[PDB]
């Protein structure tokens, strides 16, 4: 934990371009080169929601296994699930480079990948090739979600996520639309969703996913609002809240601070944070949010599960620190729900709105 922390991510870090160290570290992930984790998992974590049980409460967000090919490698690392993608229809190759910036002093990242993505019949095939492992897997309490996005030159977004949810539904515990990369009405939102979920409804039983909203943080209320409405409206299963932000809170330090693209890491936690407990108040209570954004710690993370969370994410703590910021959330999550009088996870979920 302090040798990733304190000597080995840094030193890595002087090397390698950010980029190049994603590339080698979705490489080393795939490979197994990781050790185990050691971190048992209480059944103080473990969530049923979404259709599925979670043996914790700790995934890891879409975009850092972009195509499918380190699964296996991030259950391995301890996660409780894990999202792939985004992936779009066709392939292609996102922006040019570079489009990956560190910002340290911030413990920060800002991105403008573009979606780049095998797209969907590579990947189907990858998770084809291992879909009944992951059968277990999620029978097990680790399940997969799928994080579905659009082409750039697509003239119709909503037939892209069609696609996606056709191709990759039926290998999917749950699926994602973001209506929320930086880096590409109200009845329009109505329309796609319907259009996705009427998608989602024609798989068969076995290979229907749930199909989740990822919102950036930068939405007004308006947005927040009409979003709260048509998810309920639809029935839409759930919400992942945050992606990246567009913004740039004051007293970012980092040099690399007005570089376009998303923002995540530290300056984004409670942004998202906030954001949760607005999208959890909009929606009664009533829809699994997913909270993600500047989670590197069990504090971090209690603190989205009482803003209504159900679950978390992490990404841009465990490029900073390494895979053993995954063991090390979990387990502070664990100890501060025991300090905190909660039985477990689900205990806690939204537990300051009822304060
Ligand atoms: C380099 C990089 C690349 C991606 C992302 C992030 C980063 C840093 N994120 C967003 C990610 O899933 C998450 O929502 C935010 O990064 C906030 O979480 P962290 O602050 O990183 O824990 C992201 N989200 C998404 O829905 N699809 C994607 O393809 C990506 N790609
Ligand atoms: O650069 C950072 C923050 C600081 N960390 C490193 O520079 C770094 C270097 C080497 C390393 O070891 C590995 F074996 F080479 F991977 C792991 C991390 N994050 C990037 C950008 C966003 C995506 C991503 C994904 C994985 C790793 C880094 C990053
Ligand atoms: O591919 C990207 O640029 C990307 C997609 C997304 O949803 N979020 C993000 O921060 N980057
Ligand atoms: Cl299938
Ligand atoms: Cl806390």
């Amino acid at each position: 934990e302090r040798f990733y922390a304190e000597h080995l991510m840094p030193t890595l870090q002087g090397l390698l371009d950010p980029e190049s160290a994603h590339r080698l570290a979705v490489r080393f992930t795939s490979l197994g080169l990781l050790p185990r984790a050691r971190f048992q998992d209480s059944d103080m974590l473990e969530v049923r929601v979404l259709g599925h049980k979670f043996r914790n409460p700790v995934g890891i967000a879409a975009g850092f296994d972009k195509h499918g090919e380190a699964v296996d490698g991030l259950y391995k690392m301890g996660f409780g699930f894990v999202e792939i993608g985004s992936v779009t229809p066709k392939p292609q190759e996102g922006n040019p480079r570079p489009r990956v910036f560190r910002l340290p002093e911030d413990q920060a990242v800002i991105n403008r990948y573009g979606f780049n993505s095998h797209g969907l019949s590579v990947v189907e095939h990858r998770l084809r090739a291992r879909q009944q492992k992951q059968a277990k897997l999620t029978e097990d309490g680790l399940p997969l979600g799928v994080n579905l996005g659009k082409n750039k030159t697509s003239v119709d977004a909503a037939e892209d996520y069609a696609e996606g949810v056709r191709v990759l539904g039926p290998l999917a515990d749950y699926l994602v639309v973001n209506v929320s990369s930086p880096n590409t009405g109200k009845a329009e939102l109505r329309r796609l969703l319907t259009k996705v979920l009427q998608e989602r409804d024609g798989l068969r039983r076995v290979h229907r996913p749930a199909v989740l909203v990822k919102i950036a943080p930068d939405l007004t209320s308006q947005d927040k609002e009409d979003i709260a409405s048509v998810v309920k409206e639809l029935g839409i299963d759930g919400l992942i809240v945050t992606n990246t932000t567009v913004s740039r809170p004051a007293g970012l330090q980092g040099a690399l601070r007005s570089e376009t693209g998303g923002l995540s890491g530290k300056p984004l936690r409670d942004l998202s944070t906030q954001t949760i407990r607005e999208m959890y108040a909009l929606t009664q209570g009533r829809v699994p949010i997913i909270g993600v954004g500047g989670v590197s710690s069990g504090q971090d993370a209690l603190e989205k599960i009482r803003a209504g969370a159900s679950l978390v994410q992490l990404y841009t703590a465990l490029t900073f620190w390494g895979p053993p910021v995954v063991g090390k959330v979990k387990r502070e999550l664990e100890a501060l729900l025991k300090e905190q009088g909660f039985g477990g996870v689900t205990d806690a979920i939204g537990a300051d709105h009822r304060r």
